[PDB]
């Protein structure tokens, strides 16, 4: 192949002192006509590139094949209907249906049919106690402005006028009088307040609950009224770390508000009440989280006490059927154990495999509660589960078409290169050889205390179905097992997170279920970051690499507007002499050195991108291309149906991987 030119300039920056030269800063303006140029012509050579690949084509029609199919949701009483989603594959947004005792199910509200494009998606979705009114918001796609429109649940039709100039808000009812919502604006700046609008007067009208005196000021607040109307919870916060909260007893006239939390050093939120006792899940004094009682009459943090106390798992509460469920991630997967209100274990739940579940969210006299089932190897599945006896049946299995029987599954655990112990999920078809020859993609993140949980993808899938294996390993950096987890990712512990994945690439090799030549690297963003520093500090550790939309100029990421907001994670060159050789030993577009030979590699990111910005990308891949000095192409495909983009980019990356293997032909048929 022949690349494109790339200009380099004369650009130096100096940090404390050392000279670092950035030839393409120009780069870093993907605005520019050059800059555009330059991605006018990246493509063209990589599509031609492409071109070559025999098999593009057989893999692009067997992705395109099974990429849609219909999904369901969990249904669910309001009134006398039960409500559920449904999607048939093609429309954009889930249709809700609904269906009556002796009847055939019908559409109740179809999002599809408000957007010409189809991008007007729903929100909030929250029906009053009898279940005869419905309030909903709707965001016209990627604005956060919201209404909060009224139906007449049986005529389907609106009931009064939208509520306007909502945001941040939830929707929760007290009884069938109105609901509680919140509003930067007054009915009649950064204040959040609190309204309740009752059914049957003008928006302007309604009730300022929270947020206006100056003592209440906060940028974002929430409101929740207890599903047997006696209680109102409102949640105050800054940002994402703390909260404040008070509770209001309904069951009084002109009840004051009483502080449960009174401030921001911890997240402290409802899960229900049962008579005067508030149930509160909270991370107060636990990192892994812990759920308290305390009386709604004297709420504060120094009378919580424990129901289920904190463990060395994370805990996720729900609640349904006079029911609690304790979730936690046990070694990237789910368990889930029931009690009772009284703290005391009913059961553990025994779920279909390892995987992440979704539900357990009920009614207090819900008769049945459901759960959604999913991992690598099993597309999406509900199961209904009965409270009592805790018996579990199969509710709707997946439409997808890729039956679960035929794939495996298995949970490894591997040694870092300082002795910790790492989980790595390992996926494939049924009958794989430890022969070594198998082509395997290792993919990873480590960072922002994002847990990789097991999910299933099409994409993945069909990789498999063509013979591949699929690896994912759990790093440090990221949540599995809690802050020390994180922490231990972390600016100048960030090589951690490197070596963890080193390691788990080494060890696919050493049992068997590849080889260097076999090997492909793939992560996204913080995960591009990975692939980055990965691939620049051991070329030679694997055949391929997949950085997406990655984080790979680590001494000038923070200048950019989205990456002032990472520090915590990553720490930036202007904080000391010491960050900042830290970073420089690191950064992927730093330690890109001419006369290495480096993997087949295939940089991806978007044209233009506020999150991450193509600058990272564009100035990666030149230097890659102008110091690469082997046999292995260094491309980079700019993304300019959405739908038809996806399915195109994963043939792209899969024919590219299998190609670079040296595959003549597909691994297995199409």
């Amino acid at each position: 192949l022949h690349y494109p030119v790339t200009r380099q300039g004369e650009q130096v920056d100096h940090y404390f002192g050392q000279a670092v030269a950035d030839p393409y800063r120009w780069l870093e303006d993907d605005r520019s006509p050059e800059t555009e140029a330059w991605v006018k012509a990246q493509n063209a050579v990589t599509q031609d590139y492409l071109a070559q690949i025999p098999y593009r084509a057989a893999i692009k029609e067997k992705l395109a094949a099974s990429w849609n199919y219909a999904k369901e949701g969990a249904p669910f009483r309001e009134g006398r209907y039960h409500y559920f989603f449904k999607n048939d594959g093609l429309q954009n947004q889930n249709v809700l249906w609904r269906q009556q005792e002796g009847k055939p199910a019908e559409v109740f509200l179809d999002p599809n049919t408000l957007s010409p494009d189809g991008t007007t998606a729903l929100d909030q979705l929250s029906f009053s106690r009898d279940g005869r009114i419905l309030a909903y918001s709707l965001s016209l796609a990627g604005s956060d402005w919201r209404e909060i429109h009224l139906m007449d649940v049986e005529s389907k039709q609106p009931l009064e006028t939208p509520l306007k100039d909502v945001k941040f808000s939830g929707i929760s009812w007290l009884g069938n009088e109105g609901f509680f919502y919140s509003s930067y604006d007054k009915p009649d700046t950064d204040q959040h307040k609190v309204y309740f609008h009752r059914l049957g007067t003008a928006q302007e009208d309604d009730r300022l609950v929270f947020g206006a005196i100056p003592a209440q000021h906060h940028r974002y607040v929430g409101a929740t009224v207890t599903e047997d109307d006696r209680f109102l919870l409102i949640s105050a916060a800054n940002s994402t770390s703390g909260n404040r909260l008070y509770v209001k007893d309904l069951s009084q006239e002109n009840a004051p508000l009483l502080t449960v939390q009174g401030d921001l050093d911890a997240d402290v939120s409802l899960v229900d009440n049962k008579g005067s006792t508030l149930y509160l899940l909270t991370n107060r004094d636990a990192p892994n989280r812990r759920l308290v009682t305390v009386d709604a009459a004297n709420p504060g943090p120094a009378h919580w006490r424990d129901l289920i106390p904190e463990r060395q798992q994370v805990l996720t509460v729900h609640s349904g059927s006079g029911y609690l469920f304790a979730e936690y991630m046990v070694d990237a997967t789910a368990r889930v154990e029931q009690f009772d209100y009284e703290g005391k274990r009913v059961r553990e739940v025994a779920l279909p495999g390892l995987g992440s579940v979704s539900g357990f969210n009920g009614k207090h006299d819900d008769p049945a509660l459901y759960f959604g089932f999913e991992n690598y190897a099993q597309p999406p599945t509900l199961y209904r589960f009965e409270p009592k006896s805790g018996a579990i049946s199969l509710y709707r299995a997946s439409a997808a078409p890729f039956k679960p029987e035929d794939y495996v599954s298995e949970q490894r655990f591997y040694q870092s290169k300082d002795g910790t112990r790492v989980p790595l999920i390992i996926s494939y078809r049924k009958g794989l050889k430890l022969d070594g020859s198998n082509p395997t993609i290792l993919y990873g993140y480590g960072g922002f205390d994002v847990s990789l949980t097991p999910s299933f993808s099409v994409s993945v899938a069909n990789w498999l179905d063509l013979g591949g294996v699929y690896a994912v390993a759990n790093l440090r950096g990221g949540g599995e097992y809690g802050q020390a987890w994180h922490l231990a990712g972390t600016q100048q512990n960030k090589q951690n997170v490197f070596d963890d994945f080193i390691a788990a690439a080494e060890y696919l090799k050493a049992e068997g279920y590849t080889r260097t030549d076999r090997l492909a690297i793939r992560g996204g963003s913080n995960g591009g970051l990975l692939v980055g520093a990965v691939m620049t500090q051991r070329p030679d550790l694997m055949r391929v690499a997949l950085p997406a939309v990655g984080v790979l100029d680590m001494l000038r990421y923070h200048t950019f507007t989205a990456g002032t907001g990472w520090a915590y994670d990553y720490g930036t060159s202007a904080d000391s002499e010491a960050m900042f050789d830290y970073l420089k030993g690191y950064s992927p577009l730093h330690n890109v050195r001419p006369g290495v030979s480096y993997p087949s590699t295939m940089v991806t990111t978007a044209d233009h991108d506020d999150r991450v910005v193509p600058a990272h990308s564009f100035k990666f891949a030149a230097t890659l291309q102008a110091d690469n000095a082997g046999p292995h192409p260094q491309l980079i495909r700019i993304e300019t149906t959405p739908v038809a983009k996806l399915i195109e980019q994963s043939a792209d990356i899969y024919a590219f991987t299998l190609y670079e293997m040296g595959y003549r032909e597909l691994p297995r048929q199409p």
